[PDB]
């Protein structure tokens, strides 16, 4: 097997979010089939077990979205973790390999080509001449690794860090991305699997183009919610008193962003951004006055509440880096084929698109992955009954905008003979256990942490106040 050295944990820098955790690297090479060839360090951060008599293992954190640092969760996790888990488990979050302190990747990409994903298009023609540009630009200067980033050789390196870190049964939370990394790592390796939570479950049907089509589908839906929402509360808003007035408002102030920035504490927004932001504030409902205090500044041309501001700040200020959107290019587009028909993307954005307008064509239409210069290296993992993970507990909001109810529901049949879903009803949330604080919730997969026991059967939990 490939060499995994128990890790060199030092004390986390004080100039670093990780401040007072422990920090390591494992090496992993590059092409898992060519352990003799180049390799890099993947970064780990630790947070021990509180209780030496309670300790029973590591709990290893994959990150939440591709190109996110996973060890970024581990300052997240002992904040608002039970403390029950945090006494009994080293809390082991990753970057994955190519974006964070992993060897992250710097293409040359301006910011505009940062937000690929959600970029607002003006005709096929023009989209797939932006989207290959992307992928030009990361390949001429990454294209000898950017095949080696796929979630299949991510959750190679995780089974390299469980080895390193001594675990021959290791445990696993993961959310979102995560959900489908630490999915994926039972499938190949779940033997070595103690007990695994995945949070926010991605759809394996939807990996990876299905799932853009659904974000125009949630996106759209959550906005018209919104809007009523909104409109009962004209007094502060003033953005109108019934929701059609109030999108109104919103479809003519993104369209005004997109032709010229808006100045919002001088920081240039177009409409890619105002349209991301607002997805985001959408998704949890405790959001959505800052999506109403945004909105009401940019179209009445006031200020935004300093809150507001730092918000976008830490969406697209200083902050922002390049590497996260090159992450996401590699997963997105290497882990699966994308239709490469031209007319399939004409097709979809003039049905899907405008059926879901607010991002529907950035949805639907000629993304990067139509483009991809290199063949699959592998098929896409398939989830099934040969999977030998002893268990897995899935959490899941019944109202989630980046990964629907119905993906826990499918893994949840994919995974039948060892899988339990906990459903919290009446939240609007994404990243549900611990971060939502829902007692019910937070107590139920921590007695699975620490007793191994699932609950008996699926289980709907009704959001505490």
């Amino acid at each position: 097997r490939f060499s995994a050295p128990r890790p060199s944990w030092r004390p986390a820098g004080d100039d670093t979010p990780l401040a007072g955790l422990e920090c390591a690297t494992v090496t992993v090479p590059v092409d898992h089939a060519r352990p003799d060839g180049p390799t890099l360090e993947v970064a780990l951060a630790r947070h021990p077990a509180r209780s030496a008599g309670r300790r029973r293992g590591v709990l290893l954190v994959g990150p939440d979205d591709p190109g996110n640092p996973g060890t970024l969760l581990v300052p997240q996790l002992v904040r608002d973790l039970p403390a029950d888990v945090l006494d009994g488990y080293d809390v082991v979050g990753f970057d994955h390999r190519f974006s964070g302190g992993s060897a992250p990747l710097s293409c040359g990409l301006t910011p505009d080509q940062w937000l690929w994903i959600f970029h607002r298009p003006q005709d096929v023609e023009s989209e797939a001449r932006f989207q290959r540009a992307v992928v030009e630009r990361c390949f001429d200067a990454a294209g000898d690794v950017l095949p080696y980033l796929t979630s299949r050789d991510i959750a190679r390196d995780m089974d390299v860090i469980r080895r390193a870190l001594g675990e021959d049964r290791i445990s696993y939370l993961g959310h979102s991305y995560g959900s489908y990394l630490g999915a994926v790592w039972t499938q190949m390796f779940g033997e070595h699997a103690d007990r695994v939570v995945l949070d926010s479950v991605i759809d394996p049907s939807s990996v990876w183009r299905r799932m853009f089509l659904d974000y125009a589908v949630s996106c759209e839906a959550a906005l018209e919610r919104w809007a009523h929402w909104a409109a009962e509360r004209d007094g502060e808003l003033d953005l109108g008193r019934d929701a059609p007035t109030v999108r109104a408002a919103l479809d003519a102030l993104a369209g005004r962003a997109d032709r010229e920035p808006l100045p919002v504490a001088g920081m240039p927004v177009d409409g890619t951004m105002l349209r991301l932001f607002t997805m985001v504030l959408l998704s949890s409902d405790r959001a959505w006055g800052f999506l109403g205090d945004i909105v009401r500044a940019a179209v009445h041309g006031d200020e935004a509440a300093p809150s507001t501001l730092r918000a976008l700040g830490a969406m697209f200020g200083r902050g922002k880096e390049e590497s996260g959107a090159v992450a996401q290019l590699g997963v997105l587009c290497g882990d699966a084929a994308w239709p490469r028909d031209m007319e399939v993307y004409r097709r979809d954005l003039a049905g899907h698109g405008a059926r879901h307008p607010f991002i529907g064509p950035a949805m639907a239409g000629p993304k990067a992955g139509a483009f991809w210069p290199v063949p699959p290296a592998e098929p896409v993992t398939v989830l099934g009954a040969d999977n030998r993970a002893e268990s897995v507990l899935l959490v899941q909001s019944e109202q989630d905008m980046f990964t629907p109810a119905r993906g826990a529901r499918r893994m949840r049949e994919l995974l039948a003979h060892n899988t339990r879903l906990v459903t919290l009803a009446g939240a609007v949330q994404h990243r549900v256990f611990p971060f939502h604080g829902d007692p019910g919730v937070n107590r139920a997969a921590a007695a699975y942490l620490l007793t191994g026991k699932l609950p008996d059967t699926d289980l709907t939990l009704r959001a505490a106040a």
